[PDB]
């Protein structure tokens, strides 16, 4: 698995940086998740998956960090 610390990065960064660690992982697949402190980031990150045709879910952690977790295939 894949996490991505992206808190205090702007939009697009978590996503490009998700986005690159989807694209590298092959067609065997894999989870990449993801750490950004707003909603708007989780947001592009879903869309982002869908567009991808993977699966996603978002979890709102503790002091404000939110997770999001791709899956590709793992």
């Amino acid at each position: 698995m894949i996490t991505i610390d992206a808190l205090g990065q702007v939009c697009p960064i978590p996503v490009i940086r998700a986005k690159k660690a989807l694209a590298e992982l092959g067609e065997a697949g894999g989870v990449v998740t993801v750490l950004v402190d707003n909603d708007i980031s989780r947001q592009n990150l879903q869309k982002m998956a869908e567009g991808m045709g993977y699966q996603s879910e978002y979890l709102e952690k503790d002091n404000g960090v939110i997770e999001v977790t791709i899956v590709a295939g793992e």
